[PDB]
């Protein structure tokens, strides 16, 4: 892997200080294979009930020394909690913390693209992510899925098996690409929901995605989006056209409901057994009919702002390809990191697994070192 995961722990903060000091000494000027040994040994020896925890995703020994120095300096001034998702560095004394999951939708990297291809590809990566959390015994407090991601969240929560979920994603991708006729698309506004509704009022365009206080996407035909783009310029609101050929999350997707209602209606749906904050309802999932919810998801808005606000969590882990949702979460002042499931680069796997270990949501990092 291009990044190594280095974890360790101790019974308390004083003991962790002593260990990190020894590890720092042992790490200086190690070659890459030597660092791998040091890391693999630490993961084997520091797993189970590990009261005070450190985890970092590092490119080399000098990155490891830099991480240890930050953690040591933090401990030295009496700090008990350092969570730097953008540097893959996590220190927690006296956790566990509450961790929530984020499942991305399209517009996510596909391991513009045809939505019939992208949807099952993305869901296949998210389902691989779920197999990783399962291999780790991860205990998050709940999940949300943005758009297409609601399907992966529901599969994580036990509402639908992996094979039926992937089959649904294929059928949904096919239905959605079958729906539009007249040129249409999406326009992202750097503005809140009320400002977007003011710009869209009377234009024909509607709110498609409510991401946050500074990010709301509207959808409509091309003449409708041009009216909003004109209004946004006059109001001094920044409007960015999206590279998509369909309105999504608007009434122009209604013709897909027949095909999707059929596909979804044959499946063995179960009640979710874990909490899911829905971006269709903006509420906790509480015994909804999943078919009716998936059908109105075609035409209604993505309620990501509302769903993220429900998910009470100190740290969020994105389980899917790319890092779109972690970027949205950080825009809301939340702490988030992505596993970047399916990527060529191990960067996200290392950083995401480090976050899950330091937060106490997984007890054993050894699966990172298996089958190299
Ligand atoms: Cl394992």
């Amino acid at each position: 892997p291009d990044h190594e995961l280095v974890v360790c722990g101790a019974p308390d903060a004083a003991a962790l200080t002593g260990l990190l000091t020894r590890v720092r000494a042992a790490a200086t000027a190690l070659s890459r294979p030597e660092l791998t040994d040091l890391a693999a040994g630490l993961a084997a020896a520091h797993r189970g009930d590990v009261p005070a925890r450190f985890a970092a995703a590092v490119r080399d020994a000098d990155g490891l020394v830099a991480a240890l120095d930050r953690a040591l300096g933090h401990l030295a001034e009496g700090g008990r909690r350092l969570l730097d998702a953008g540097r893959g560095l996590f220190l927690v004394v006296g956790g566990p913390l509450r961790v929530g999951l984020l499942f991305p939708g399209q517009a996510a990297p596909v391991h513009p693209v045809d939505t019939a291809v992208a949807q099952p590809a993305i869901i296949a990566d998210s389902l691989a992510g779920i197999r990783w959390l399962d291999r780790l015994g991860a205990r998050p407090v709940g999940a949300l899925g943005h758009s297409l991601g609601e399907l992966a969240a529901l599969s994580w929560a036990g509402a639908l098996d992996a094979d039926d979920t992937l089959a649904l994603a294929r059928a949904r991708g096919e239905a959605m690409s079958a729906a539009t006729e007249a040129p249409s698309g999406m326009l992202s506004l750097r503005a809140d929901l009320a400002a977007a509704r003011e710009l869209a009022a009377g234009t024909g365009a509607v709110v498609a995605v409510d991401n946050g206080e500074r990010h709301v996407v509207v959808a409509g035909t091309r003449p409708e989006l041009d009216r909003v783009a004109e209004a946004a310029r006059h109001a001094g609101i920044e409007a960015t056209p999206l590279a998509v050929s369909h309105a999504f999350h608007s009434p122009l997707m209604a013709p897909a409901a027949e095909a999707l209602r059929r596909a979804a209606g044959r499946l063995p749906w179960r009640r979710p057994e874990r909490p899911v904050a829905s971006t269709v309802t903006g509420a906790w999932w509480a015994d909804e009919d999943p078919v009716e919810v998936l059908v109105r998801q075609l035409t209604g808005p993505v309620r990501f702002r509302e769903a993220l606000g429900l998910l009470d969590a100190d740290l969020l882990v994105e389980v899917g390809p790319g890092r779109m949702l972690s970027a949205l979460a950080e825009a809301a002042g939340r702490t988030a990191v992505s596993l970047d499931a399916g990527a060529a680069s191990a960067a996200g796997m290392a950083a995401g697994t480090a976050a899950l270990f330091a937060a106490g949501a997984v007890d054993d990092a050894t699966p990172f070192f298996a089958g190299r």
